This record gives structure tokens, sequence and C-alpha cells, in this order.
DNA sequence: GCGATCAGCG
DNA sequence: ACGCTGATCGCA
């Protein structure tokens, strides 16, 4: 029912200036997948191609490579990983209809073609999962099946850009796209090809080591239990605790009895089972999480594990991190902080360099609330969760522990984000008034970021979404619901979600930013991963100082904010010395 | 498949 | 009854 060309060469026509182009890799993990078809709609007709065919030619290579051939892409990073994997370079993609549905909108979820088409209710194309089916019953079809579906995607994205672009302007999110979502998906791609290398040799060992510290931890359980259970099991986990042992009952899950680590924690002085049981869980996530899950997605020829950034996933803008996550790499225990001695450099003379923003969200908050008190804390360069810390436990910033520090991250992340008294109470153990006057001090202090929060809340009642520094959006349609629970939960993403997103955004031009400038130092050195507010590369060791002249301004330069941007930076053989 | 749990980022 | 994720595991 769609005319076009099964084409056995490729000819001329099929390379003109501009065209929408599909390659298709099926497989869910896109690294050293199969290509299995392409697809090309221009001014002169519809062309779809076999890989073993184009894919060889000197002509459509060129083409690929050649950034004046603009070409209009579904989820181009997809694409532009699977031709490195083969050797090939696509350059000139000038629009990316995923990454268009995903600012316009990314509570839709658009996974496919098919479901950014529906949007502007083009439907005359196929969602994948009918094409190649789910699950075990996946499969290519048969090629003149397989064809018409990459011509008809095609086809929609050729149609699709301009009123994607058209509404993008209305939302003042074109620029947000061509400028600043796009070029850091090449700049993505570049990191997930890279990969990171692994030294495999040390994990292997950290895995023998954990098993038998698994056995004796799991044994003292048992002796203290009495007998023996599946400690995963909260079935048999909540018999033991809070029926055999007859602890109190502090929290039900929907299922029963939870057993979650804050739950555990205030048991401790109760039975001297709470605490194996919780060193037994950080024992057992280590080891099926990070040793073994990470040895299993290591690529045995190279030692390089090759992460998928999804950039069009979270509703706030930020990367996530997939198969493995490398961006929840163990850091805060010794014990898992060590599995970054295993991260290491692609080559020998290499070193490991590491940059973050320091408390980024709250620097962003003082701007936009133009609080006072908040931005003047940020131009003295305090660090306000230490401060925080002081005034919560009563000591001096010298007597301030790593963990009284952490405790008040989460009391001014919580604070500015809505927790309650409640909330507040049960993670000092102070009591619920003590929480609350707390709380009415705090935004004493900071009066402004609490009309900040009140504003937000009515700019999204009144809008319908809450918009980021760079003009991200996000739709909280239950901010006018009835039902109290979710109408609050909608009103704290209207607080959270104009910070978090605005960090988003300006770690995502800073890291634009930084490529082009080692390319006009034209250093080797290069991004290996993006943690949210860090950013971690890898280079040769005689490129390090010019490196930490230049990442901190990059960074710190990134935005222009009515508070200074602070940017933390190490080196070191290994991820781990990178912090 | 999903809920609980927990690793990280803020 | 702060927010944003992804992987693992058991299954009331
Ligand atoms: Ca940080």
């Amino acid at each position: 029912k769609m005319a076009f060309t099964l084409a056995d060469r490729v000819t001329e026509e099929m390379l003109a200036d501009k065209a929408a182009l599909v390659v298709e890799v099926v497989e869910e993990n896109y690294h050293d997948a199969p290509i299995v078809g392409i697809a090309v709609v221009n001014e002169h007709g519809r062309f779809f191609l076999r890989p073993e065919t184009a894919l060889a030619d000197p002509q459509f290579v060129a083409w690929l490579g050649d950034e004046t051939k603009k070409k209009s892409m579904f989820d181009s990073k997809r694409a532009a990983v699977a031709l490195k994997w083969k050797g090939i370079e696509l350059c000139g993609v000038s629009f990316d209809l995923l990454l268009a549905a995903y600012l316009l909108d990314p509570a839709q979820g658009v996974d496919d073609v098919a479901a950014a088409a529906k949007m502007k209710q083009y439907e005359a194309v196929r969602p994948d999962e009918a094409v190649y089916g789910k699950g075990a019953k996946r499969a290519v079809p048969d090629e003149p099946v397989l064809a018409e579906h990459l011509v008809r995607k095609a086809a929609a994205i050729w149609e699709l850009e301009r009123p994607f672009l058209d509404e993008l302007r209305r939302n003042e999110q074109d620029r947000l796209l061509v400028e600043l979502e796009q070029p850091l998906s090449s700049i993505l791609a570049e990191m997930e090809f890279a990969g990171v290398k692994v030294d495999t040799k040390r994990l292997e060992q950290m895995g023998k080591e954990l098993a038998e510290q698994l056995g004796t931890v799991e044994q003292r359980i048992y002796e203290l239990a009495g007998q023996e259970f599946n400690i995963n099991s909260p079935k048999q986990l909540g018999v033991i605790l809070f029926e055999k042992l007859q602890l109190p009952v502090l929290k039900k899950t929907k299922t029963g009895y939870s057993t979650s680590a804050d739950v555990l924690e205030k048991l401790a002085p109760y039975h001297e089972i709470v605490e194996n049981i919780l060193h037994y869980r950080q024992l057992g996530k280590l080891q099926s999480t990070y040793i073994e899950g990470l040895l299993k997605v290591v690529r045995p020829a190279t030692k390089k594990v090759h992460t998928i950034f999804n950039q069009a996933l979270t509703q706030t803008g930020r990367l996530s991190s997939t198969e493995p996550n490398l961006q929840n790499i163990p850091i805060r225990l010794e014990e898992g902080r060590k599995i970054r001695q295993a991260f290491v450099p692609s080559e020998s003379d290499w070193l490991i360099f590491a940059a973050d923003y320091s408390q980024i969200e709250l620097r962003v908050l003082a701007h936009i609330a133009e609080d006072d008190n908040l931005m003047e804390a940020f131009r003295r360069d305090l660090d306000i969760h230490t401060k925080t810390a002081m005034d919560i436990f009563q000591v001096s910033e010298d007597e301030v522990t790593p963990n009284m520090r952490r405790q008040a991250k989460a009391v001014n992340y919580g604070i500015v984000y809505g927790i309650s008294d409640y909330g507040l109470a049960q993670n000092l153990n102070i009591s619920r008034k003590e929480a609350a006057e707390f709380i009415e001090r705090y935004f004493e202090s900071f009066p402004g970021v609490k009309r900040y929060m009140e504003n937000i809340v009515q700019e999204a009642k009144q809008k319908g979404y809450v918009t980021t520094l760079l003009h991200r959006r996000r739709y909280l349609p239950d901010i006018t619901s009835r039902n109290f629970n979710v109408r609050s939960f909608a009103e704290r993403m209207a607080m959270n979600t104009p910070i978090q997103g605005s960090a988003a955004d300006i770690i995502k031009k800073a890291m634009i930013d930084l490529n082009a400038r080692l390319k006009e130092e034209r250093l080797q050195a290069h991004l290996l991963l993006q943690v949210h507010d860090e950013l971690i590369l890898e280079a040769p060791k005689e490129e390090m100082e010019r490196l930490c002249r230049l990442v901190p301004e990059v960074m710190e330069q990134a935005v222009t904010l009515r508070v200074p941007l602070k940017v933390d930076y190490h080196y070191g053989s290994t991820w781990y010395d990178a912090k």
C-alpha cells in the first residue's frame, strides 16, 4: 500500500542532500547489534536497501558520514552506535523525532515512530511491536514486510519534522532540540561506543572474597534466628522478625511486614540479627548487581562495558544508564567503593579525570527563587550541607562526621522539595513538633524559597505544566486533582522538576561545550560517563594538567546564574582514585 | 510482571 | 507524608 523501490544497488538519487533515514537495529541493546534494513525517503522517492549492499557501497558510506547531507531520523543514537560497531560514521542528523517527541511531552513514553506519529494524528505506520512481535515470538519479518515498515517509518519521519518543529518553536523548545539534545546525542554515542575498561581480575577476586564473607554472615544469621530461611524472602523473614523474635511492627507494605533498611535500623536496639541481615543484603547487593552483573556485560575481547544512555526516558530531563547502570556504582560504603577500583583507563599511561558540580540544584534554586540569603550563602561558597549538619546536631564544622553531613544533605533537599514534619521526624529520630519547628525556622532563613514553592504550584495550576531554565516542560495534570494524595505528589513534582531538570540542562550544555573545547585544544581526552552532576573523562597522563584548567572552567561557565557554579575535580589511576 | 529493596545522583 | 532513576529477586 506504500510505493517504494527495493533497490539492488545504490544510485545517485538515494544520495540527496536532505533525507529521512532508518537504520533498523531490532535488538534492544544496539551495541554490536545487527542492522537489519535501511530505508531512505527523500524528494526523489522511497528506497529500501539491504545493509550488505549499502553499508559496503563507498558512496553510501560517504553519504552517511557527510555532515552537509542532512538526515532526519528516529533515535539517531541507536543507529549511530550500531554503525560505529560496523566501522561507519553517521553525521548530519538534523532532526531526531524521538527527541522532538520527548521535549514535547516526556510522559507519552514514545518508544517507536508510530507512538510519536500519533501525537500529530499520523497513523500510516505500525507500532514496532506489531511488526516484530514481543517476547519470545520476536522475529524480523520477511523482506517485503520489513521493507515496507522501514519505508513507512521513514515516510513518517519525513512528514513530521515540520509539524514537530512548529510545536517546538511555540513551546520555546526548538533551540533546545537543535542546539542541546541533538548535539548531546552524538556525544553520548561516542561515550557509549568508547566504553569503560574493567579490571576483571580484581573484580573476580572480590567476588570470591564476597562469596566466603557471605556464608559466614549468612551463618550467624541462621544461628541468631535459630533456623534457616530465604533471607531474601520477606515471607519467612517477616515470620522470623515480627513473629518468632516478636519485634515491633513499624511499617506495613501492601504485601505485609516491611523489612526495609529504615525499619531495620530502628530495630537495631532490639536484637542483633537486624544488623547482620543489613550486612547480608549489602554483601548480597554487591555480589549480584556489581560483581556478577557487571562481569556478565563485559565484552571479553576488550574488557570494556558499554552502557546505553537513555536520553528520552526521565520526566525531568536527566539521563539514565542501562545494562549496565554505570550511574549507581557503589561509593558510600568502603567494601562497595572498592568496586570502583575495577574501573580503569582503557590504555596504559592514561588516567581517569572526574569533575562535578557542588550542590548544583540548591544553587539553581537560589537563582530561580531569588532568595537573598540562599544567594548569599553560595556567593560565600558555603557548604550548606555541612552548615545544616552543624545546626541539626549542634556541633562545630570540624565535628561534622560524613554521616551527619549526608543526613543534612537529605534534610536540605527534603525540605525544599516538600517533606512533611512526619517525614523529617522519621529521618532525624526527633519529635514531630521539633521537626515542624525546624521546618518553620528553615523557611524563616529562606522565605524566598518558600515564596517560590507556593508560586510554582500556582503556576503549575494555571498553566498545566512546569518548565526548566532551558524550557524543558513537564505536564502535571494531577496538580488539580480532587484526591489529596494525588494532588500532593503533583505539587512536589512542581517544586522539584524545574530545579532538578534545570541542573540536567546545565550539565548537558557543559558536556557539549567540553567536547568542542577538547576538539580545539585537540586533546585525545574524551568523556566516559555522566552521573547527573559529574563528568568522568579518561585521558593520557600528559594531558591531566590542561584538563585541570579546562574542565572546571568549561563547567563553571556553561550558564550564568545569579550565583557562581562550583566544580570539584580529581584524577587518579582508577575511578576510585578519581574521587 | 510487579512490588519491595537498595545502589546512586540531587 | 522530599524527587529522579535501574537491577535484582521473590512471589502475601
Ligand atoms: Ca556533587
